[PDB]
């Protein structure tokens, strides 16, 4: 079976065995006093520890070429003129189709981000929105796949003005430097600083303005768990706990030509439940039938406003409030720097195997 053009073909489809291509395969880093962690690659004890979780590995890159198929047939398309609501719907249509959307077992792992010019994330349209994408604007695509809870969180900026090229060589320079750092036993503070350094070392020019393009300081990298987009570990982009065998991480960085310091701002779209919080009865009828719709669909996966409408779901606004009042569910607002200001972003998924360090979200655009 061979995949069509737009992409229709679901991956698990073009690959029936179940063997998913493997992204990027990268020696470890050695250590601060200089000795390599090289070994791991010969090792027969990590060459048994890696081929156990085969399985686990082969779901991410199942995930990661629907990610790969998807953004490459985005950018394909993706114009100034068209709403942001199509480029989100058509994006989302072509990678439910992709990971073969079966329930909690594999679909979308968290909403389209699609983030505009001093918003660096954490936006996307609710139902109404007539924003247009702008010839001028930068726009970050980050959008995630899963297959039994197996995310990966990946992304990309756009642009059809050539006068942001320096500000996403940047980006990508410092999100690649990340990468390459990263590694068993290697200290978390010690990839932040090594991004940071590359990031400020680029200086840009934008309608006859100079910055020097800064590191987003309160946006991060971080780890990742099953049905967790985020487990806990912080993966800084500025200068404690170390990375460990077997973990999974979301290598991100954002450079601005603003503060680079994001603020809440614009209306919530984004939400998720706390994945700490167990069973809370519930007796408002509105509330109660959305928090069922919420575990039903999603579970401990983000989601967000046009999700529940697609489900033919109305009047949620109170009850989504009511969930977020009791910590059952907590909003994810857009994250934005300073007016006038431009943000770019680069992102990759790496899986620390005993062995090797994989970046499963690689491509041959990014
Ligand atoms: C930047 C910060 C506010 O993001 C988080 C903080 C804690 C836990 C999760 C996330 C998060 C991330 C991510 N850290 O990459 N991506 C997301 C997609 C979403 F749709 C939602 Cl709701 C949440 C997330
Ligand atoms: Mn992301
Ligand atoms: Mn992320």
């Amino acid at each position: 079976k061979v995949q069509t053009d737009p992409p229709s073909v679901p991956i698990c489809d073009l690959y029936p065995n179940g063997v998913f291509p493997k992204g990027q395969e990268c020696e470890y880093p050695p250590t601060q006093d200089g000795r390599t962690a090289a070994w791991r690659t010969t090792s027969e004890e990590k060459k048994a520890l890696d081929q156990a979780s085969e399985e686990i590995w082969n779901d991410f890159r199942e995930a990661a070429e629907a990610h790969r198929q998807v953004r490459k047939y985005v950018m394909s398309w993706i114009k100034p003129g068209m709403t942001m609501i199509e480029i989100c719907e058509k994006l989302e249509d072509c990678s439910r189709k992709l990971i073969k959307e079966n329930g909690l077992n594999a679909g979308l792992a968290f909403p389209t981000g699609c983030s505009l010019n001093n918003c660096a994330a954490h936006y996307t349209p609710n139902a109404g929105d007539t924003t247009v994408l702008q010839y001028d604007d930068i726009c970050k695509i980050d959008f995630g796949t899963h297959i039994s809870g197996r995310i990966i969180d990946c992304a990309f900026t756009v642009t059809f003005n050539p006068k942001y090229d320096t500000l996403l060589k940047a980006v990508k320079d410092a999100t690649n430097t990340g990468i390459k750092c990263a590694g068993i036993d290697v200290r978390l503070c010690d990839v932040g600083e090594a991004i940071q350094e590359v990031m400020e070392s680029y200086e840009v020019e934008i309608d006859g303005k100079t910055y020097q393009v800064k590191p987003i300081r309160n946006l991060n990298g971080h780890s990742i768990g099953q049905y967790r987009i985020h487990a806990g570990k912080t993966v800084p982009i500025v200068k404690a706990t170390r990375m460990e065998e077997g973990e999974v991480y979301a290598i991100e960085t954002f450079g601005s030509t603003g503060k680079g310091v994001v603020h809440d701002d614009m209306e919530c779209s984004h939400y998720m439940k706390n994945f700490d919080v167990g069973h809370v009865p519930i007796r408002l009828p509105r509330t109660k039938h959305l928090l069922n719709v919420i575990n039903e669909n999603f579970g401990t996966l983000a989601f967000c406003r046009r999700w529940l409408d697609r489900l033919g779901e109305s009047k949620y606004l109170m009850a989504l409030k009511n969930l977020c009042d009791l910590g059952i569910v907590d909003p994810y607002p857009p994250l934005c720097d300073i007016k006038g200001s431009y943000t770019a972003q680069f992102e990759h998924t790496i899986l620390l195997r005993p062995t090797c360090k994989e970046v499963v979200s690689r491509g041959d655009d990014y």
